[PDB]
């Protein structure tokens, strides 16, 4: 384009407009687009703030002559491998004077992104960067899967051994190298790039290739071993570090799968991730049965199927989602999560409150809702929900949010049905689209996977602590669920809790309930340690539901006896159900000592706020011991760090608790440092 | 019966003769049939040996006053709770001089096996009785879920407060006890067992009831605490000590998920493990949907499923598997794998060989095969193979095996073609039969959940080395298969790997291969402190298949500048295949250092004994290792252990340095003691 204003940037490098050609933006663009989103971040915190451009730096990080990362200011473009990083440095809301992550991605431009071994020690030795710093890992995924190619120098000279010159269609013996190719091959010094045997036949001598190697690196299986260093890297770093990658542009085999290890997932729309493309399948199959990768790898599917968390209409859209996403977490692992208060303050009664005899969606009660008589407050911060996982299990909801300013996963119960459309394969002609009808409050394959998986994801690199709004009624036992085996996804979440290492608080709802089957899988006995349950006033629990109860225990028999109180069979029986439903209140709980505290819905609020607060203090407390006295219980920690309390301190009341530690913080770590004289030599 | 020739033991205890009335053997009775097995268990291994009975004791574990586990001989049916437990000490062909286990079981004489508070803590206290000892827990499962009931004694004086005397079919207010009742409850010290409000309504003073407590324990949520405390103690166990579990009769609920969170389990036919009955299913439905709840957990669903890992035909057969299953894994944690040496010595050619052209079962190459002139011997001991989870995902076979004597988890591919077919749910009219075709070497969500599964279960509990004989082209990038989660489950196998705490041996096969998806997965350097790969002479891999290579690399128009060295493209394009094929071969796999040998399937197992007992020996002496000089990684601990070995033994002979290392374990011991001198005070 000629006489722009200012300088054509994809003509400055023609390798931008590449990408653009491709629907992904330039990589070396991406640090730009993370500008904006950061600055877009503060404007919706505080429209006012004066922003300056020293908020956000970002340095690019190569190799240097012994392999290690160092930071350079260079020309986009002058990446000599196809993987590219970036150390970025952005003060936030949470974050004030900044916070740290990286970012590597592939360059679509270089050799179509493809993963050549180059590539992926690139991209372990950054994910090793930051898991040795704790700083968050994003990885921009733009790829063709690992790098392919043949031995080009030995496709100009190779011989073939007919079993007749006059007849080639009758087939071939094998094929060598002239005296005269096995020269120009070490005429180039690239002897090693054919694998021969000796032999002479009738004519000249013969040198029989029994292997090609070829001398250009990234043909074959070098590029699998990178696939599988990185693929077990990224592992790793789940369970280490926050990880996230975005989807912008196809992400091809081990492309596919560095973003399901990673876990956290942004799709931009039509930007397929798949195993093996349409083309090929075609092929696998014999007919024409897909028409593009996005039948295979699309939104539709991968969204749809909980491998992508999030869907993004655009990068930009996928960047401000990960800078939303990482606003709850830890600046870097064990750091504490990032406190945020807003408008939305913690002193203040919950008004949405769920009924019996009416319709709701839980989010209301999450995040509040708009009313046209002025918005009700929910449970948690207003405008703090970010939900995810959102395509896919709506059985079940999940998300984080801020409670009075505090970080936390959250677990809601989608108590409405669930019309689950499921497309028809096109590689089955007597395949049909099916609708699946899961019933509210009632866990399902899917919605126990996703349970279990957004504990792991809360736990793991998030590190945040964690309430669930318990209300399921148990697990659906039907044949074709109990066949898709509900009970190892099921299994999945007790696994879960066990592994988790930050306070957690189970609450059933005001109308909500916990039997049998629901309750096994979120009591607190299942990690003692983190886990604390409550049930609201208007909460119901016991093994059974008042029907199947007295179907078992107040038969029509006993409900004879009792008619001698004062045909009327369909009064009683309703009077046995009242008799059962009255033993399961949040009274017996209490009673039973199965429950922390009952509690009043509107009050939940200003409760669990000063009691999160309250523990996140004494878990801090209990760490530091654990680095002193060592050899002890959490019960001998923890009763030791109360007994610093002063004597008129109330241990039960979580507000005094919380803001004496508060206070003191500095006079206990004298207590702490003095402690270590508890050195047992 | 009267006039037997002996005494009728089920007359002599009653409730033996109402575990058999439900179709399992009476609880008291199991001890006698792990004696039954363990003696078939001799007579197979050498039907010579003069066996004692005191190769065989049980001795039961019950509660003392002070809560602790204690041994005791009484009288079958003196259990005052429904939950049992008996230590075993019994000699067995891996372990002659004795190895112990712990066998906790219900009493579905008691109270139907329902589990109440006490069962609960009974199991609980027996798990980590356990875990303390590094023993394996049996859990014989014969139950009915968590114990239901009401406050009987509320029953017979509630009153009601109708809305009227007259027509009570208008309904009631509320129910409550007149002062009559509030005395007959305190008259028998039962005042807790309510919760009322005093008001006085015109006539009398009525005490409404808020809650019913009841005075029985075991009626609600405080079974589904102790449901809870013993789902996440059997969560813990399996990565703690060998878990496995014998459905005896039905297990239902908590009963379900025991079973599955044990991870290894073995169904008896007709014995259903259920979350819900058919009956409240048939209400929830409305309908005659279900006949019983073998339709919904029978052997045709869990078995299936792999949720059951075996079916035995009746108990005794359960109890066999489960000893056959124990004599693989250490007498308790963290002690060596039982060697056991049998006919089938290590030195020896292995005879079964695939043919490209020649459809065989993977079993054949792993166990050896029988045919007509003679018995032709696989890679591992003959008669070692013990296959589990073999009724779910055949695309994949696993279970254990001995090499020379070495127990080890085995994995091989089915090259066959499998027809899995899928049952109509009866839920659904429009239901019908469904037949998958799952194409052999190839990974679907099944197989590659399969594959981490027993990756898992072999380093979980039966720490034992592992063999995966990898020959996959792929994972199923289809639609349906991309739509049901396959990378999920794919990543599953990674995570795995990476968690793996014994050698690992990585080989493909003689007709095998491994291409750019399948790699991914099982490359050595996803966890290269235990892993090793290793290529048959006779093995390919590659990123793409041959034909995939040329349709992108030799293309038509280089296939016509190849014209020119002798319509006859058919001949040509054969010749380009074979030009890619020469790439995969194990030689440019060795060439790029990919692998650590190339080898010759007739001598792997040979090689693979030394290779494995090598490696068993120097993993030994690096563990000694790292609870002494501590911080150091594994490049220097197995470096100085290497630096002992006498300077003319060569690191790279296998065989020599296990020999020369078990000829001074003792003077290696003395180097180590030694070494303790390095107390950096
Ligand atoms: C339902 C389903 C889904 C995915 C499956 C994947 C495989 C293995 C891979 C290995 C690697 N591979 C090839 O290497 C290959 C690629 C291409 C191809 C490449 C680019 C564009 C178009 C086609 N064409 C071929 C034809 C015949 C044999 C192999 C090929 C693809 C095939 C096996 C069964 C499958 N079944
Ligand atoms: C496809 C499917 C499969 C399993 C499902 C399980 C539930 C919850 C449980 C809670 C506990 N429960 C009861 O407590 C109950 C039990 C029995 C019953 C008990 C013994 C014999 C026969 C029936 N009858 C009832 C009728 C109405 C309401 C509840 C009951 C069973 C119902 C919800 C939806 C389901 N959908």
């Amino acid at each position: 384009p000629i006489a722009t204003p200012y300088p054509v940037k994809e003509w400055l490098q023609p390798k931008r407009y590449k990408a653009h050609l491709m629907g992904t933006t330039y990589v070396y663009d991406f640090p730009e687009l993370f500008r904006q989103a950061s600055s877009s971040q503060w404007k919706n915190f505080s429209a006012d703030v004066k922003l300056t451009d020293d908020f956000f730096i970002s340095n690019e990080l190569i190799e240097d002559e012994n392999g290690e990362l160092t930071e350079v200011e260079r020309e986009p473009g002058a990446n000599a491998i196809g993987m590219v990083a970036f150390k970025i440095t952005v003060k936030t809301p949470e974050y004030p004077r900044g916070r740290q992550f990286v970012v590597v991605a592939n360059d679509i431009t270089f050799k179509i992104g493809s993963f050549g071994p180059q590539e992926d020690e690139f991209f372990n030795k950054v994910t090793e960067y930051a898991r040795k710093r704790g700083i968050p890992r994003i990885y921009l995924a733009a790829n063709s899967g690992a790098r392919i190619g043949m031995a080009e120098e030995i496709v100009p000279l190779f011989q073939v051994a007919w079993n007749d010159a006059a007849n080639p269609d009758k087939g071939f013996q094998y094929l060598y190298l002239t005296s005269e190719g096995m020269e120009t091959l070490k005429k180039f010094d690239k002897e090693n790039s054919v694998l021969t045997e000796r032999t002479v036949i009738n004519g000249e001598e013969r040198f029989v290739i029994k292997t090609i190697i070829g001398s250009e690196d990234g043909l074959g299986v070098e590029c699998l071993r990178g696939s599988g260093l990185i693929a077990g890297a990224t592992s790793r770093a789940y369970h280490d570090i926050f990880t996230i990658t975005l989807v912008t542009c196809r992400s091809v085999g081990i492309g596919a799968y560095l973003v399901r290890l990673g876990q956290r997932a942004i799709q931009v729309e039509g930007q397929p991730i798949i195993l093996t493309g349409a083309p090929a399948i075609n092929k696998m199959l014999g007919r024409e049965v897909y028409t593009s990768n996005l039948q295979l790898g699309g939104t539709q599917i991968m969204y749809n199927n909980g491998v992508s968390h999030l869907t993004a209409v655009d990068d930009l859209a996928g960047v401000e989602k990960i800078v939303e996403w990482m606003s709850y977490v830890p600046a870097k692992r064990n750091m504490p999560v990032p406190i945020l208060e807003t408008k939305d303050t913690w002193d203040r009664p919950v008004d949405f409150t769920p009924t019996n005899d009416e319709t709701y969606d839980v989010r209301w009660m999450i995040e509040g809702r708009e009313t046209e008589s002025g918005f009700e407050y929910g449970l948690f911060d207003k405008g703090s929900f970010f939900e995810t996982l959102s395509g896919w299990a709506k059985g079940v909801v999940v998300g984080r949010a801020r409670l009075g300013g505090i970080p936390l996963g959250v677990i809601g119960v989608e108590t409405r049905t669930v019309e689950n459309l499921i497309p028809a394969d096109p590689a089955n002609p007597n395949s049909a689209e099916t609708l699946i009808q899961e019933p509210g409050q009632v866990w399902h394959p899917n919605s126990a996977f996703k349970t279990a998986q957004a504990i792991n994801d809360f736990n793991n690199g998030e590190q945040l602590p964690m309430m669930i709004l318990a209300n399921w009624r148990g697990f659906s036992g039907g044949q074709r669920d109990m066949f898709n085996e509900v009970l190892k996804y099921g299994s999945f979440i007790v696994d879960a809790l066990v592994d988790y290492k930050q306070p957690i608080i189970i609450y059933i709802p005001p109308t909500g309930e916990l039997r049998g089957g629901s309750w096994v899988v979120v009591d607190p006995t299942i990690n003692a340690d983190q886990m604390e349950m409550y049930a609201d006033v208007n909460a119901r629990a016991g093994v059974l539901e008042p029907q199947g109860m007295v179907g078992i225990k107040f038969r029509r028999e006993k409900l004879l006896d009792t008619m001698n109180r004062l045909e009327l069979l369909p009064i009683y029986g309703q009077i046995s159900l009242q008799f059962a439903d009255l033993h399961d209140r949040s009274s017996r709980m209490v009673a039973k000592g199965v429950i922390s505290k009952e509690l009043e819905w509107t009050e939940a609020r200003r409760f669990f706020f000063w009691r999160l607060r309250r523990r996140l203090n004494e878990e801090y407390l209990i760490k530091r011991l654990s680095h002193q006295v060592g050899e002890a219980s959490r019960l001998e920690k923890i009763a030791r760090i109360r007994s610093w309390y002063p004597a008129s301190v109330d241990h039960e009341d979580d507000r005094q608790v919380a803001t004496w530690i508060e206070e003191n913080y500095k006079t206990l770590d004298d207590k702490l440092k003095g402690l270590k004289l508890e050195s047992f030599a």
